[PDB]
């Protein structure tokens, strides 16, 4: 019994972060083989961040500008590139705590786990999700640029973040590892925001359903409803559209708990329209959308890595 | 900015990490140096489990009764002894990714990670309060018996909770690693039951500054208490007493943010009596407690 918000271990993780240093920048880099992957605006000054052209000031650094530090040992630059957002640094030594990996990226609602750095050291982990804004909702401080998301799949780690940047309101912008942003994000300061936010329906469901697992049913009533009639009430309370996909990937948890997704879909509609009323689900007085179906049946389940 | 509940990177302790055989219970061990250490009632026929002589039971097995696997290869058990609810199992090899480590026995509203494993290998990692009646509310499935609880300082890995049973209620009793358990518990299935559990106070507090650090100041007012007033109020709504300890280890964070903890605390009297009104401080619409003014200092500074 118990439901909590439970990460990845970061292990495998762990032993690929480095600190990476140009000028008089400090921040975190991955090392998988040969290269070590980290933000481009690592090469940005005082007076670059405001308009950077990134081609221009990276044709101006040499390998030895680009210090990088695993532990407590130098790693040699032995070239240097760009993709997108990323800046990929060619060192001589391959790590040899890389892990079975891959590069994926997400999609709004989809969680991982991210594993906070600052000079190259693990500080903490925690669990999040991609907002339907491209947004994510993480815990960072300057010098975490770098910091990665994750998610293990047997032995295989899918690195599918890399953070960039804080936005004003306090929320993280960031990039895949091939150095694509998520969201209508750039990496400069200047004036960007964050989007109205929504809900993720589908992981709301998927956080009732582990309720009903962990013997918590005040919320279930004898009502179902339409898809059509679900999305008009979803869309008012700005949650994100369910569709028939999110339905069928609810059938499992359907199965295992005999309340049907639309059945489950009226018991969300009733607490939208009238409230907790002093009551909690899971220990919580919100509807918790940051576990997807999927982390709800891995940890119901007790899958390991 | 921001405030997530985190836990610390587990790597150390992965690494640590073994299944524990014996008979027809496995459950998980941690390998330190060369000895394994397990919840006792691995030796439990669970016909025993009512009530176990754990020392009759243990006198009757031999070493090759335990097996231990690391990974995929097997370690040779050359001897065993029991430390209070532990079980050490003296092993043939020594750990090479032992880490830098020590035992630590925490107090009720300490918090920690927990490392969740099963079949001695690790699944997740959370972030966990010893609650003031000292249950943990944990995540917990059949199997996950001796998971373990730590906190990392520096580069030291100080273990302090090994998992041992789930009470009635679904919360989680455990020992230190010492064998000591936390609490009025017994490593016997007979009726036992958590003691009434209450709000750690002095964590609502600390989480009341990190809402004030990054920005949230709604809930403040003009208003102090004296501590005996907030503790009669405090009771009412089953909060834990706040003593002058708990005031004085708020001192960093007042002196931070330029609110008296005796401020704070009459925020506190106010926000139990008028609710959050739709509102929400730090993105939760409760007072969360499972934050130490340790935590709090570490997250929003380093
Ligand atoms: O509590 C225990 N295990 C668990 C531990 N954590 C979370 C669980 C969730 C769900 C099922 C078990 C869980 C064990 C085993 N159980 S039992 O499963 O009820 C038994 C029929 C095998 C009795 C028991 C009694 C005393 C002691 Cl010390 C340990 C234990
Ligand atoms: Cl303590």
């Amino acid at each position: 019994s118990g439901f909590r918000k439970m990460a990845f271990p970061s292990g495998k993780v762990e032993g690929c972060m480095v600190q990476v240093t140009c000028g008089t920048t400090t921040l975190n880099g991955l090392w998988l083989d040969d290269v070590v992957y980290c933000p481009r605006h690592v090469i940005c000054t005082s007076e670059d961040m405001l308009n950077p052209n990134y081609e221009d000031l990276l044709i101006r650094k040499s390998n030895h500008n680009f210090l990088v530090q695993a532990g407590n040992v130098q790693l040699r630059v032995i070239g240097h590139s760009m993709q997108n957002c990323v800046l990929k640094l060619k060192v001589d030594t391959a790590n040899p705590k890389t892990p079975k990996y891959k590069f994926v990226r997400i999609q709004p609602g989809q969680t991982f786990s991210v594993l906070a750095c600052y000079n190259g050291s693990p500080s903490g982990v925690y669990q999040c999700a991609m907002r339907p804004n491209f947004t994510i909702k993480g815990s960072f401080l300057n010098g975490s640029c770098g910091s990665v998301g994750f998610n293990i799949d047997y032995d295989c780690v899918s690195f599918c973040y890399m953070h960039h940047m804080e936005l004003p309101t306090g929320v993280h912008a960031g990039t895949d590892l091939e150095g694509n942003f998520y969201g209508p994000f750039v990496d400069r300061q200047t004036a960007q925001a964050a989007g109205t936010d929504t809900t993720i329906t589908v992981n709301v469901l998927a956080w009732l359903y582990a309720a009903v697992i962990n013997g918590d049913r005040w919320f279930l009533n004898r009502f179902t409803t339409t898809l059509n009639d679900f999305n008009l009430v979803a869309m008012k309370y700005n949650y994100e559209p369910l569709t028939q996909d999110h339905v069928d990937i609810l059938g499992p948890l359907s199965a295992q708990t005999g309340i049907a997704v639309l059945d489950m879909c009226a018991s969300l509609k009733e607490l939208l329209q009238n409230g907790m009323n002093g009551r909690t689900i899971l220990g919580s007085a919100l509807l918790e959308d940051e576990f997807t179906p999927f982390d709800v049946v891995r940890q119901c389940s007790g899958v390991t890595f």
